[PDB]
């Protein structure tokens, strides 16, 4: 699979190799500083001699910053990729993150005990017999701090999102309700008797994704028939947040839990020149 | 992919190989001894025949020393990388350290017990029946001594930082408060009755990052269109510290916890000559 | 990347390979027998066709012997590497040993129990109900016998040191104080009633680094602009020791814990001839 | 890196390869049957085109047999390698066995329990409340049966040794002392009432190194400037032993614990001819 | 490192490769059916262009069968290899099986408990306080069923042997002595009341090496100066056995424990012709 | 190590490679359906340029079916390979399955407890002190369901066999004897009160080797001097079985345990033609 | 091992490689929809230059569907492969699935406890001494849900089968019998008081092989002398099923457990043309 050529001047020889798979890579980035939204697209174009149609791989990356008495704290992120050239026969054949099935560990035990006691006192007998029976079981599983679920996949739209799950210490969630303390999420001490600002929980116990932004990684595969030259890609990003509130109720420290930011980014693809640009 | 040439004098043959990916590497360092701040930049330039634009990888390393009655002890470090040639279309497409999601291990068990005892004394019966029911659960997780969170990523600025977390022995933190002993961080004995200097805790129990400086490792990827010749990189470093205080309260040994150093370094990049220098 | 040549006499052919990275290695050693100090420097010179400046790797090794009623026993070692050609633009860009962050394992459990007992005697009832509640937690970590902390890194000086930590049996340290036995480090039996020399602890329980010397391993990277021919390297070594004392207090065996050796070694480097020598 | 030659007679072609690293190996052995001492030296000579000086690797192996009422039993071995050509600039740059730092596993737990019991008798109440608090910790480590410590390293002399540590069953050592049984090392039964010879402990429980000899493995690296032709190596071997004694004290079986063999071997090295011989 | 030659007839080309290390292998076996002794020697001859002397590797294998009221049962095996050409400068430089050092696992724990109970009866107080303290330790190790110890190594003789250790069930050994049952090795039931032959223990619980023979694997390295042509190797094999006896003592089943086979094999080696034969 | 040749017609070139080790493989099978005995021999012939004598590897495989109130059930299998050409200097140098040494895990623990209780009643003291001491040990090992022991190895005969060991549930064996239930091997229920045929144990609990036949794997190495042309191999197979019997004894279900099949197969080997056939 | 040829027209060169082992593969399938029986045969033909006879590998695969108050549920599957060309010297030398030997884990422990209590009341002593002794053991093993046993292997016939074993929850089997509940296999609740159809057990708890069909994997090796052209292979498949029945007995829910499908498939093999077809 080599092509060679000789020359008269100096007997120069120029050999070249004929390869099967050739890829090209281009990257593009864009940002909206007012919302703390940044997105990058990495595109790879694959030239294969045995394939019937053109293939482009569209990786996505970026940063969604998380913003931070009462404290505002995010609760949900959402990312969507839209194919806007459907009438040109450009199609979304695959998306990398997928849904999986969890595993649980189960154990069961059953036991029997029997005991006989003879007690000889001074010329006095006390015979006692005892019997016991027991059964138990154990369940084990593993719990992430955030959960990512693919929600849609079609010829034009792939949509993913993530949501708040639970705290590592105390196992509280957004729906808990203690009769006299309300919601004890992000509460240090019930009776510390210090200013509200000082009663909040140390930051390190909070998840990294609440203090700092999420870092997406998503990939989509596109194909097209021979000759296609242009394509538009739209990326939609949404963020939802809520607020936690803490106050006095007599001597008790009690709390309670009660907008949406979004932006659309556009990119243009050139298949013939192997180029990706912002638009 | 080889180019060969012959010569008349001695039939000398000079073969050369044509490769796809060629990299170049240059390093530069600088320091500010008065603050104990040192920074190094390692730059790699990548020449790829199939890529549409130039790529430079900018690794960063350095040393931030930690300085050390009352004892001063650091509490937070912060590093920021700034791209200052935005109007020339030089862009930050990627940053290596990222945010991750932790895992927790959860177990639950439930059990039942039943017991029957027959006690025959001298012509005296004593029948007793007992019943028990129990439930329990266990949570497991892993805790670092320091925590690093990425806080910003954009076209121009990437900012990281680290903060104090907790002690390995005693699990104290910066917000603890015992009613009669105050804060027991870095306290050997409550009643040792020795001079204040002697009551401090042995150094080895303290984290390495408090006794000795942090060693950063950060990487940033830059790209540019064809022909770009120059670029300015700014690196900002900040350190925050606080003080611990211990005194007598009658017979009790009690304690309490109550500036910011910074510097900006500048580097110049030459794309055409593959050079990095201080400035 | 091959250069070939033919000859008339016997048609002798001499082929040579053109390689990218070429390294050279030289080693040098020196000692001071009076103090039991020995040091060795291994230098590697790297010739790279794609690098902008010369690089030399300076590994360091050696032996610091530990010297050994009252017994003298070391407590701290310290090593420092000094670059003495700063005005010639020879710079220390990297040092291999670094500071790291430890990990802790944390577990928490909470449980509930309930029990009902019915006791039918001869026409006599005795109903009893019991209830229990419990909580606990466990912390795990790992402890070395000696600890090495990097204390300084700059353009000219890199300084490391090591210190005594604790005993494997008994978990004593240099600051412990029992009211009636004093310090029980290196004490076999409180009441053995044998001569002082015989009451010391068997040697094997002591750490290897106290009975025998430390074996350093340190590496430093140096770079220089084209044409540099000479460089001076200074290596400083210090050792600190203390004494343990044991005596009678009536029938009780009690103890207590109450100079500094140093030397500077010099080496000369020749970049052009790829040579390292003592000086 | 190939040299080729053609010939007229039969067109014979003789190709040779030019390699970078060439090693040579020679071995020599010697023994002293009266003391059960045997020693072997394996020497490797390295020819490197990029090294500034000659290097020889001197591995050492051998057998030191252990000799075996009262029973004689070894307690310490010692090996030393001496370089006797210091005035010719032949130097010991490295020795393979080194000192290492051990690891300990530490755990701590704290727990709380609370219990309330209500006991209704025939019109009689008996309310009881109980409370418990507990704390504990665990230490784990690993213990060899023999211990090897490097004791000296210098330009001329490297010295190692090994010593007896403890028994696998009973954890006795050379300094133990029971008031009425003395030392119970190597004692089967306190009251077996059989002849002294029969009361000794079965051999298999004893360590292999006491029943049979130690098998040393030691390596030393030597270097020299160009042109060196000869070198003398001295190997010193010492063995220390003691005796265990057992007798009657009324009905009790009691015991107690109360020379040095050595030899020097000589070897001659020839650098130019790559030869090692006894001398 | 290739030698090539051309020919006129048909332009036949015969290329040969010049290799550095060439080995030759020959095997020989012999047996003595009357004693169930079989031995095999595998010899490998190594031709190395960079070595100063000839080397031969002498592996050994074979079968020693174990022979089997009163039952005869082996207790010790012994193998020895003798070099009988010492005056020709043929020497034993190495032997493969060696002595090793075992490892033990040690743990220690200490705990404290405290408990307070308040008991309010009908106008009657019963205050009780309890306190507990505990300490414990654990030792772990691993035990083979047979043990192999190298006992001698010299210029002429290498001698190994193996001995009986203990039973897997019951942990008995050759020196145990129960006052009323004697030795309970190989005894099924104390009171089974069946004929002596029937009271023996099932065979599977016995070690494989007692029911069936040992399979030795031993290796010895020999070297010689240039020109050596012949060598004699002697292999000595010994086996020791004892007897177990069982009888009635009233109603109790009691037992007690109270020649040597050997043979010498001879082999002849031819260095020049690379041959091994029986003799 | 290549031989090449050119030709005039079409310039045809025929290259051949000269290799060191060449093997040949032939297989043969035979059966005796009346006894359910099948045997296969796989023979490999090795041609080595550096070996002094010819080598043949004789693998063996086959099937021995197991045959199946009173139930017949096998108890022992035995396989023997016989070399019948001893007078032609054809010898058995090696046999693959061998005897091995097992491992046991041993642990020991010792602990001390002490407790002091103070009980203040209404003006009544009850001081109690308690003390405890405990010791324990644990033994672990692994148990196969069948056991294979090599029993003989010589110049002419290699003999192996396998025997019944124990049940996975209940740990019974062939020598157990309960006073009132006899042998409880293969008994479902003592009082099920169903026909004898129905009281047998479900088949799955029985070992696979009793329900279905054993699958042997044995290998033997033969060597011979140059020129040998023929060899006879005899394979002997034996199987032993016994019977289990169950009956009523009043209301109790009791049991008790109270020929030999064999065949010889013959094979012929041709060394010169590399052939194996039945005979 | 290459054959090359040149040509005049365009100097075309056609090189071919001579390989040692060449394989051919053909597959064939067939089904009987009325019984849900499907079978596939994959045949591989091996041409080896060093083998004395032809070899064909016959893999087998397929699907046997399982069919599903009273519920019919399978209980046994059986597969048999028949060689029908015995008189042509076509022979079955090997079959891949085989019988194996299981492993059990056994542990034993023995312990001793001793306790002394002193109780000083108001001028009243109560000395109590207690003693305890205990022994225990543990057995571990692993249990599949279905079991496959090879039952026959001969020159013409290889027969395998599988059978029902036990339930994962409750450990019931086909022979269990509770006096008042009968067989509790596939029974949800004893007193649920819902229609019979509703009391059956949820499907997921049942084994996959009962709800869905078995997927066989079997392989057989055939050999033949040179020149063989045709061969017939017969595959026999059988399935056995039974029924479970449940009804009322007063207030109790009780149950009890009380045809055979088969088919023969035929395939034809062509050795010379390397073809497999249905017949």
């Amino acid at each position: 699979t080599i092509t060679r050529n000789k020359t008269s001047d100096g007997y120069t020889i120029i050999t070249q190799n004929d390869k099967q798979i050739i890829s090209y890579q281009s990257v593009d980035s864009s940002s909206k500083n007012e919302d703390g939204f940044t997105a990058s697209i990495d595109a790879r174009f694959i030239d294969d001699k045995y394939s019937s149609e053109m293939t482009t791989l569209i990786n996505l990356t970026g940063f969604m910053s998380s913003k931070k008495t009462a404290i505002n704290f995010p609760v949900r992120y959402s990312i969507s990729i839209l194919n806007e050239s459907i009438n040109e026969n450009v199609k979304i054949v695959d998306s990398i993150p997928k849904n999986t099935i969890s595993q649980k560990t189960v154990s069961n035990t059953m036991g029997y005990k029997i005991g006989g006691s003879i007690e000889i006192e001074e010329n006095k007998p006390k015979a006692s017999i005892e019997s016991e029976y027991a059964e138990s079981s154990t369940i084990e599983y593993v719990q992430p701090d955030f959960s990512t679920i693919q929600t849609d996949h079609s010829t034009s739209k792939a949509s993913w999102d993530t949501k708040f799950t639970e705290t590592t210490r105390g196992n509280y969630n957004l729906k808990s309700n203690n009769p006299v303390y309300g919601n004890e999420m992000f509460m240090y001490g019930r009776y510390t008797n210090v200013p509200a600002t000082e009663n909040i929980i140390p930051d390190y116990q909070m998840s990294k994704l609440i203090t700092g932004g999420l870092n997406p990684n998503m990939s989509v595969v596109l194909t097209a028939p021979n000759g296609t030259e242009e394509s538009i890609i739209k990326v939609k990003m949404e963020r939802e947040r809520n607020c936690y509130y803490l106050n006095w109720n007599g001597a008790n420290w009690v709390g309670q839990v009660y907008n949406v930011d979004s932006h659309i980014f556009t990119f243009k693809i050139n298949w013939l020149t192997h180029k990706v640009t912002a638009i």
